[PDB]
């Protein structure tokens, strides 16, 4: 959120990241993916990226906590990390 007046060259600030370990619990191997995500990333995009990694449809998948708590995807990844930590499940 620092305003750069004249950035003609297109320099970008790389944002702080949060990491999630996401397990596909419908597969008996319990495969997991660890995603490193810029903090402001909408959680909808994390769901999409995870679903693509597991080759399941994003439209019919949801991410929940390891305690079974639903996660409103209309939130930033940073806020999801602060509230729920890193250990998440992807499910139908």
């Amino acid at each position: 959120s620092i305003i750069h007046e004249d950035n003609e060259w297109g320099i970008e600030l790389v944002m702080s990241k949060v990491s999630f370990k996401i397990t596909l619990t419908s597969d008996p191997r319990l495969p997991y993916k660890v995603l490193s995500v810029p903090e402001s990333t909408p959680f909808t995009a994390v769901l999409k990226f995870a679903a693509e990694e597991f080759k399941v449809p994003a439209a019919t998948s949801a991410i929940i906590t390891n305690d079974g708590i639903g996660i409103n995807p209309a939130q930033t990844a940073g806020n999801v990390f602060l509230k729920h930590g890193s250990e998440l499940r992807i499910i139908p």
